[PDB]
């Protein structure tokens, strides 16, 4: 029963994992290896998936990250989460899976809508995702969320939550803004979030303490907000120099040129390359961090999906333990490394 160390909002989704024939991907016009939102002609994909013996597992980006936090903290209610679900069987299945892990949650029910669902299709060593948000889009942060989250100083939201309404993440970040030890953290989530919610994200970033994102997301952020010269907008982030310039430019979106005692940090994951981060220190000087990623044979990599969510989960767990920025990144790396070496988006039992 607490204490709650991290509170997050997200799109609660039930992942349906199953191996399928290539004719399946072809029949539903899917391209192997891509993650997309279900099209009108793919609405029967979930019911059709049933004939392939699907495994139901809790999903959703933010939910995956807080489950990592909860697993590491162990005490029931160590992490809290809010999102919306439907009034269907699938919603009950998701809620049960979360309760047994000890996560503190409050799922808002949307009558008549279906709980978020993601088809994780395994074919030819690749993962193809097809997501249908459903009820997730109806989520509206309840007025008493601060009471539900009592005690937590670390708040987290994915840019994916902007698809319901950017007001949810703005309200959470607004609560943390100005309070020196209150930390709001955000994930860029996907390239389309950066473009589609340009202005809402710009405002949200001013209220952000820590920003997480991968290379592709940051490249889009840099282009939309003109963080670097047009001549550099296409340079490879696999180049330390360019990655650092992008991170340093993005940091300005959080600092607005001002300096307080509050945390202001941008973290860029770069696949197998070292994680790069730009941090505004106590006196306002900017310091760059480079944390190498432990090598892992390509033969031991099962799937990179979920690595990002696990990384964030680890980072936040470490942060709640008061670890340094480098230590937080290393923990995120350890969690990400565990998840990519086996089926599923959760940490191994033995971890
Ligand atoms: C706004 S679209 C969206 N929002 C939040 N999470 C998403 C979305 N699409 C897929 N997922 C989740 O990504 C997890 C793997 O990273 C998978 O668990 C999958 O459920
Ligand atoms: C050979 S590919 C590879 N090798 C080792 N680790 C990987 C790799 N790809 C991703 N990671 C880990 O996932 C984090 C980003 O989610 C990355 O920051 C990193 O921690
Ligand atoms: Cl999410
Ligand atoms: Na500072
Ligand atoms: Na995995």
């Amino acid at each position: 029963t607490g204490p709650m160390r991290v509170f997050a909002i997200g799109n609660p989704i039930l992942d349906l994992v199953a191996e399928v024939p290539s004719s399946f991907l072809d029949e539903f016009f899917l391209k192997r290896g891509d993650a997309t939102l279900a099209t009108p002609e793919q609405m029967r994909i979930y019911s059709t998936l049933d004939q392939f013996n699907p495994t139901s597992l809790p999903g959703g980006s933010a939910l995956n990250s807080v489950r990592v936090v909860q697993k590491l903290l162990r005490k029931p209610g160590s992490a809290g989460y809010m999102g919306a679900i439907g009034d269907d069987p699938r919603g009950q299945v998701l809620k049960e899976l979360c309760d047994k892990e000890g996560l503190a949650t409050r799922f808002m029910v949307a009558p008549g809508q279906s709980t978020g669902v993601c088809a994780v299709l395994i074919n030819e060593k690749e993962r193809t995702l097809c997501t249908h948000l459903g009820a997730c889009g109806s989520f509206r942060l309840p007025e008493d969320w601060t009471t539900f989250a009592s005690g937590a100083l670390i708040f987290y939201a994915t840019a994916y939550t902007l698809t319901a309404t950017p007001k949810n993440a703005l309200e959470v970040a607004g609560y943390a803004h100005g309070i020196p030890n209150a930390i709001f953290t955000l994930n860029l989530s996907a390239p389309f979030c950066v473009e589609l919610y340009k202005d809402a994200m710009q405002s949200l970033l001013l209220h952000t303490n820590i920003l997480f994102g991968n290379e592709e997301e940051f490249a889009h952020l840099a282009k939309v907000h003109n963080l670097v010269a047009a001549e550099k907008t296409a340079l490879s982030t696999a180049n330390k120099e360019h990655a650092v310039e992008v991170c340093t430019g993005a940091l300005r979106l959080l600092t607005a040129g001002q300096n307080t005692s509050a945390t202001k940090l941008v973290v860029m994951t770069r696949g197998h390359n070292p994680v790069i981060a730009a941090e505004q220190t106590a006196d306002g000087t900017v310091v760059v961090h480079e944390v190498g990623v432990p090598v892992v044979a390509a033969e031991k990599i099962v799937d990179t999906n979920g690595a990002g969510d696990a990384f964030v989960g680890g980072f936040l767990y470490a942060l709640s333990q008061g670890k340094t920025v480098k230590q937080c990144i290393m923990c995120g790396n350890a969690c990400a490394q565990d998840v990519i070496q086996h089926v599923g988006f959760s940490l191994s039992f033995t971890f």
